[PDB]
């Protein structure tokens, strides 16, 4: 079989689930950065305000185009984004042209910098017809809507900190604007290791793509340079909404009453194609994105190429707190791929056919949610640790004040199982616990393991069938450390999990 459980049919899904969103405005917990007023189905967003407001502080991005973003001329102060302009203004012909000028406004960096990639794809993959379109067509419409910043991004963006619930509504336009800045390395403050104020923030510049010889980087820049032609040669029309959430309280989970959700479990498929209208999980880093600037290339890079939109959350998303996620909906699709990791490639480009909701965002939500990173089997056993990672899933999927008839499916795998070292049986059990208490289904894809999903199905349906709550479930895994794992001195316990329970209940 190729999937088991509930029919993908019975599941929920966005828009259709959805309650009808309320009147888009900004509030305190709400940046929106564009006219409400004004907002219309197949219209250009207005910026609002109407002219550039400025503020460089400790609570907002600090922009290329600020006033206050200044040079040390040799013993004098320079401003930056006419420096900027100067550089990006000249016409390319050569990779060293586009390094050459990156680099007028990063000085400090012009030995730290490699770009063998940007000259190696230009020079050594692309062909010249290729290369000439770049250069000719894209970086120059590249550098025209990075330029156009300060009329375009004209309100403050609040940065994302720690503990903050809070939400910003930007156009596609806006973050098009945005990330030309980052790819050609324009803002300030995000670039020194030895780096205080944004240490806690993830890399936004895109000099780290540039770097090396991976055979990865042209499928990197070709997935890249296909969204920057688009959004460069005809504006989105679109919003997308960047939201983090920071939960206070959390289960007594050995206490917790509630019973198992629905489950649709399959070895084929990916959540991002077959997740249609499903919150979508993102299997991510805390520093959100991963390396997706740099030598990332597994499930949330490709998910950052592919939706590029989503990297703008570098710029203003502090690391993640274990009590913490973030929630993007409106993100466009913009390219295809195949492979993974060291096989990944761009395939072509996505004519994306997701409706937009009131707010004229796509209506695909994304949740970005960490795992923790293991270096041993047994240290994921530990109930610190099973309590944390059913408390990160939880804050992913919880959303507070709407019921349950109103949320859709959740749409998930193998999260933190491959480059992050954890049990998959374990960690489908914690994503169904969490799920049943955030009162949502469990879209389960298995990414062509197929005795995996078998196994999540049958544990699935034997508890579903015993009528285990989540906290008989969870006190189960408890037994499971003290009795296998606790003092194991040995690196496999003598006996897996899921047997372990079926033991436990039949026996019981
Ligand atoms: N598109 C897609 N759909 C479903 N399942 C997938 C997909 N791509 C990968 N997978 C499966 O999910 C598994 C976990 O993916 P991975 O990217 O390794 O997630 P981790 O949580 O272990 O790693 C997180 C870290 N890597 C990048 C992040 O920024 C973190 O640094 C992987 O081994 C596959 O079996």
């Amino acid at each position: 079989k190729k999937w088991l459980g509930t029919p993908i049919e019975e599941m929920r899904r966005m828009p259709r689930c959805g309650i009808r969103l309320p009147l888009l405005r900004p509030s305190a917990n709400h940046t929106v950065t564009i006219r409400v007023d004004l907002l219309r189905a197949g219209e250009v967003p207005k910026p609002f305000p109407t002219h550039y407001k400025d503020l460089w502080d400790n609570k907002h991005v600090k922009m290329p185009c600020s006033e206050q973003n200044l040079y040390p001329v040799e013993r004098t102060a320079g401003s930056r984004w006419e420096l900027i302009q100067t550089a990006l203004l000249n016409k390319f012909t050569r990779p060293q042209n586009l390094k050459d000028a990156i680099l007028k406004y990063n000085v400090a960096y012009s030995k730290k910098w490699d770009f063998t990639a940007l000259i190696d794809f230009w020079d050594k993959v692309l062909e010249e017809a290729e290369a000439q379109h770049l250069y000719q067509s894209i970086l120059p419409d590249m550098v025209k809507i990075a330029l156009c910043l300060p009329n375009i991004c004209t309100q403050p963006i609040p940065l994302l900190a720690a503990a903050m619930n809070h939400s910003i509504t930007m156009s596609q336009e806006q973050i098009a604007s945005l990330l030309a800045n980052a790819f050609f390395c324009t803002f300030p403050r995000r670039n020194a290791k030895m780096k205080s104020e944004y240490s806690s923030y993830p890399d936004i510049n895109f000099n780290r793509l540039f770097e090396g010889r991976s055979s990865r980087k042209p499928e990197k820049l070709k997935t890249l340079f296909c969204y920057f032609r688009r959004v460069t040669a005809a504006a989105p029309t679109g919003l997308v909404t960047f939201t983090r959430q920071s939960l206070e309280d959390f289960p007594e989970w050995e206490r917790c009453e509630k019973p198992l959700t629905r489950l649709h479990v399959t070895y084929e498929g990916t959540i991002e194609e077959n997740g249609q209208g499903m919150l979508q999980v993102d299997f991510a880093n805390r520093f959100v994105g991963g390396g997706v600037t740099s030598a990332g290339l597994v499930q949330e890079e490709i998910r950052f190429l592919i939706n590029p939109e989503l990297i703008i959350s570098r710029l203003f998303t502090e690391v993640l707190d274990h009590n913490e996620c973030l929630i993007i909906t409106g993100t466009e699709q913009y390219s295809e791929y195949t492979g993974y990791a060291e096989t990944y490639r761009w395939s072509r480009s996505h004519e994306d056919g997701s409706e937009r909701d009131d707010w004229q965002r796509r209506c695909t939500e994304i949740v970005a949610i960490d795992a923790l990173h293991f270096r041993r089997y047994l240290d994921q056993f530990v109930p610190e640790k099973m309590r944390r990672e059913l408390n990160k899933a939880y804050c992913g999927f919880l959303r507070p004040g709407v019921s349950s008839e109103n949320l859709s499916a959740v749409a998930t795998g193998n999260w933190g199982c491959g480059a992050f070292g954890g049990d998959a049986r374990l960690k489908a059990l914690i994503q169904i616990l969490a799920a049943a208490a955030a009162e949502r289904d469990v879209v389960y894809f298995t990414f062509g393991d197929s005795e995996l999903m078998r196994d999540i199905y049958s544990m699935h349906i034997f508890l579903t069938e015993r009528k285990l709550t989540v906290g008989d479930v969870y006190k189960l895994l408890l037994r499971y450390y003290n009795e296998e794992c606790r003092n194991c001195s040995t690196p496999g316990p003598d006996i897996k999990l899921y047997p372990f329970i079926y033991h436990a209940v039949e026996s019981c």
